[PDB]
């Protein structure tokens, strides 16, 4: 079926910042979706996306001030890479990338993802998934990475508590997506922002994405209880944050987010120039272009 037939999920004129990025600025956390025609969505995908290809990425990047993309692979292409190996090539070295893997991916595979421009993998322990989820592959597959490898993880706070024994036998750096989804509306010290700390302070090499507002705070923008919420923890860890657009959104089709006021809300979380650096620049890079670092 049609792109026109597909789901949109992004806004096709995004709004200019308000907020101008460092000269650097890494958005951590991005994904393509086909193009179809290449790049075929895996027959597991139940509602498919429109096309956002490598491209729009890099114009999206441009519009918003930023220098380089992580790009994470997206759910509907599964276990296929094609279209993430594909936009990290075309970036010209802007990009870097995070892959979703079959844990019986043998060491040639993963080896031929790192030469890709894939630096780590993604779990992603949905509420429908976590109880169907083979937790030991998973960490099998996990210990056995290409060197300097981390570990994405998305989950929500209902389940942090159950999931701690499998996030402490990780043997490599771990990142958590949208930190966890934390609910912002009960404040910096909130419940989840607690439980949150007590993961972070668990193990040192345990980074978050201080992202998407848009999936966290039912109020929309301007997003005050995420900007409220969310802004002490970046304080708290300044070494260990970065921060992504998460454009195209996946599945946000019913609250499509502005780009532009997605970026504005960096100087809120990060307000001092030194805090921005850390988060877009330094961080960013420290993690997905280590061998440049130093």
């Amino acid at each position: 079926l049609t792109n026109d037939e597909r789901i949109l999920s992004w806004n096709e004129t995004p709004s200019k910042p308000r907020y101008t990025p460092p000269p650097g600025a890494i958005d951590a956390h991005c994904h393509v979706f086909g193009p179809m025609a290449q790049f075929p969505f895996s027959p597991k995908a139940k509602y498919l996306p429109r096309d956002a290809g490598p491209d729009m990425l890099f114009a999206l990047r441009d519009h918003l001030g930023f220098a380089r993309n992580v790009i994470v692979q997206a759910s509907c292409h599964g276990t296929d890479n094609a279209a993430t190996l594909d936009a990290i090539a075309r970036a010209q070295g802007k990009a870097r990338g995070i892959a979703v893997v079959d844990p019986a991916i043998d060491e040639a595979e993963l080896a031929a993802l790192h030469e890709g421009g894939m630096r780590g993998i993604r779990f992603n322990f949905l509420k429908r998934l976590v109880d169907d989820a083979p937790k030991d592959k998973f960490l099998e597959v996990a210990g056995r990475l290409p060197a300097g490898w981390h570990v994405v993880i998305y989950f929500e706070a209902d389940i942090l508590e159950e999931l701690r024994p499998f996030m402490d036998a990780i043997p490599v750096p771990i990142v958590i997506d949208h930190m966890g989804r934390p609910d912002v509306r009960q404040g910096p010290d909130g419940a989840d922002m607690k439980a949150f700390r007590r993961l972070l302070d668990s193990r040192e090499d345990i980074w978050f994405k201080a992202t998407c507002p848009d999936r966290l705070d039912p109020a929309g923008p301007p997003w005050d209880d995420f900007a409220r919420s969310v802004a002490p923890l970046v304080a708290d860890y300044a070494d260990r944050v970065i921060w992504g657009t998460d454009w195209p959104h996946p599945n946000m089709q019913d609250a499509i987010p502005d780009d532009g006021l997605v970026v504005d809300m960096i100087p809120r979380i990060a307000p001092t120039p030194e805090l921005q650096h850390k988060m877009l620049v330094t961080n960013p890079m420290r993690l997905y272009w280590s061998e440049e670092m130093e």
